[PDB]
């Protein structure tokens, strides 16, 4: 089987057989991208914290029979990109999350988590999956403790949602052991150079089996309680009932035994509630100023697929959510609805810092993938390993007058399945901006910014940076005209006379002399580094596995050594004439759904290149292999 495929146990007694590289898609399966830092930048919403968090609870992946691990062809996906506003992503659907979703909250700066799930029984059964997780060797280890952390170091991800729902006789007086399998899973991963965390569900009680308490209190503080430097539990998810007085009581008991209550996340129940029209207590989590007393907790927001039909809507219905109804992190809440946007309440953070920063707008799926503004591959995909940083506010508009939509435009696009679009009827003379990225980016004088782009015939655009915390674009030397045309370019600007400087954020800025029926503007890519080096190809590239269909289709995986100025790598076969692009994956082993060739192709073998996409935006020269059909196609 070539296919990579979730990583799920039967049993414990499997868990303890594990071994590192011992299964044989373990070499896919692994997270390729290292957890990036983020800045929090200045707050842009009156009403936003700094110390509320967001924690979300998603099953990210397909449910179909045989979906792989890293994806498929079809554009219909949870292509989460709001990484600015979480904490956290919690992989719910298993215990070990999807390269597909590490590398894209990696990448992204947020860390990702499996979940250990004990289902919602008292069944002896389940009493005793329980406790045999609990299980110690006579030193008072937990051997499924450092199976768990040796999983989370092997594949890549930073740690565990705990959802203990077991009940019962047998599962009662096991509140100590749970609490120290905790404690002790940290000292084991100290020791194995693996930090992880652990988040706690609201459910199993210290000494009374099950009882949601919706908060932190009398019969649950424990699982919070620190021993001094270490804690057991570093996220606390609070069961959906909460109110006043029990967020109240919350408080109290996470002050008092020395936690900090933003470690307390309430939870949304956004499944039952259908996401953005979930009814939400928000008058009981808000305090006098409209500001958030505790973080808050996600539960199953990828429901929000539902709510369209395309994949289209599914970023268009996770702006309402992660946005606000208003459209624009900088706004209030519109008087005639109940929900808040997050970026109403919920400072963004950005991973758009240190002297490099790229993206071509890559969510992770698309219709088609486009290559410097051609169609390459042209039919429908979700590799999100290769999801990029999209933009930290949408949007953060300002006009002398009417505002240009601005969406994502999966119909044309530079690098990857979609470009930014900015389009509308301009009523007349008019200037207005854009507020895209939050950003900490030292320039010197080999600093250029590299901006692919089409359109915006009937104006002038302009991209500027402001070079001061605050977001004032008041810098002259930070203001570069746009030449527009027709067709997508790709423009390099020096950056020098800026050296010594830090770039904290990035616009767009549009001038109208009078009306204009129709405008369009796509914004392709956006880099700025003071590197333009294409990195070095991939080499030692071959074809590792296959499996033929037929002589006209087959599976395979391919296997190269890359390098560490990639950001990640796609792959194309050589169809005829014309060499089109197969997939995209932060790793150095691929699976390739489908190599395939026409009715008129000749020979018995195919080529295939891989190509590394740079940090700087830059592809690398291609390696090349050849694909051993064995037959001809007419044979
Ligand atoms: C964390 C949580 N664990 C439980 C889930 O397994 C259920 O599906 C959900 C039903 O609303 O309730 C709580 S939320």
């Amino acid at each position: 089987t070539l296919k990579p495929k979730e990583i799920k146990f039967n049993s414990w007694e499997e868990l303890l057989k594990w071994e590192p590289g011992a299964r044989e898609d373990d070499a896919i399966n692994r997270g390729s991208v290292v957890l990036a830092s983020r800045r929090t930048g200045h707050l842009v919403n009156e009403k936003a914290s700094k110390e509320a968090k967001v924690q979300a609870l998603s099953n990210t992946n397909s449910k179909a029979k045989d979906h792989a691990s890293v994806g498929g062809e079809e554009f219909k996906a949870y292509a989460f990109d709001y990484w600015q506003y979480l904490d956290s992503m919690v992989f719910w659907e298993g215990l070990v999350p999807t390269p597909d979703v590490i590398d894209a909250g990696h990448r992204n700066g947020v860390p990702v988590y499996g979940t250990l799930f004990f289902n919602w029984s008292n069944s002896i059964a389940d009493q005793e999956r329980f406790a045999e997780a609990l299980k110690q060797d006579a030193d008072g280890s937990f051997p499924i403790a450092r199976k768990l952390v040796d999983m989370a170091k092997y594949y890549g991800y930073d740690g565990y949602f705990i959802n203990q729902e077991t009940t019962g006789d047998l599962v009662k007086p096991l509140g100590e052991k749970m609490r120290q399998f905790m404690l002790y899973s940290k000292e084991y991963a100290a020791k194995v150079n693996h930090p992880i965390k652990y988040s706690w569900y609201d459910a199993m009680t210290y000494n009374y089996g099950r009882y949601h308490q919706d908060g932190l209190g009398e019969y649950n503080y424990q699982f919070m309680q620190p021993e001094g430097d270490k804690v057991p539990a570093d996220n606390f998810f609070a069961n959906f009932n909460w109110d006043k007085a029990k967020n109240d009581y919350t408080i109290a008991t996470a002050n008092w035994i020395g936690r900090n209550p933003y470690d307390v996340f309430a939870g949304l129940e956004l499944q039952q509630g259908g996401s953005y029209k979930t009814k939400v207590k928000w008058n009981d989590i808000l305090d006098e100023n409209g500001k958030l007393r505790l973080s808050l907790g996600l539960f199953a927001p990828d429901t929000i697929t539902s709510l369209g039909k395309t994949g289209e809507d599914y970023h268009k219905n996770e702006d309402i959510f992660f946005t606000g109804y208003q459209g624009d992190p900088t706004g209030q809440k519109p008087g005639d609805k109940d929900w808040y946007g997050i970026a109403n309440l919920v400072a963004d953070r950005t991973p758009a810092v240190g002297n490099t920063f790229t993206t071509s707008f890559n969510t992770g799926h698309g219709k088609k993938w486009f290559v410097d503004g051609k169609v390459s591959k042209d039919s429908e995909w979700n590799y999100r390993s290769v999801s990029g940083v999209l933009p930290t506010w949408r949007w953060w508009q300002t006009s002398t007058g009417e505002k240009l939509r601005a969406e994502y435009d999966f119909t044309d696009a530079y690098n990857g399945g979609n470009s930014l679009k900015f389009s509308g009827d301009v009523a007349g003379k008019t200037d207005q901006d854009v507020r895209l990225y939050s950003t900490k980016l030292e320039v010197t004088e080999k600093t250029k910014l590299r901006v692919a782009h089409k359109g915006g015939k009937g104006s002038k655009v302009y991209m500027a940076f402001s070079t001061t915390p605050d977001y004032k674009f008041d810098d002259a030397d930070a203001w570069k005209e746009l030449t527009l045309s027709d067709n997508w370019t790709n423009e390099e600007f020096d950056l020098s006379s800026l050296a010594g400087k830090t770039i904290y954020a990035v616009k767009l800025f549009f001038e109208h002399e009078g009306a204009v029926k129709d405008y369009q503007f796509n914004l392709g890519q956006l880099t700025i580094s003071d590197n333009h080096q294409e990195p070095q190809s991939p080499t030692s590239f071959s074809v590792v596995k296959q499996s033929l269909k037929n002589a006209q289709e087959a599976e395979a995986v391919v296997q190269f050594k890359g390098n560490k100025d990639a950001d990640f790598y796609e792959v194309y076969e050589k169809d005829g004439d014309s060499w089109k692009l197969l997939t995209g994956s932060s790793s150095t082993t691929i699976y390739l759904p489908k190599v395939s060739r026409s009715a008129s192709a000749q020979g018995t073998t195919q080529e295939l290149k891989v190509v590394a996409v740079g940090k700087n935006g830059v592809r690398s020269e291609a390696a090349t292999t050849t694909f051993d059909w064995g037959m001809t196609v007419k044979d």
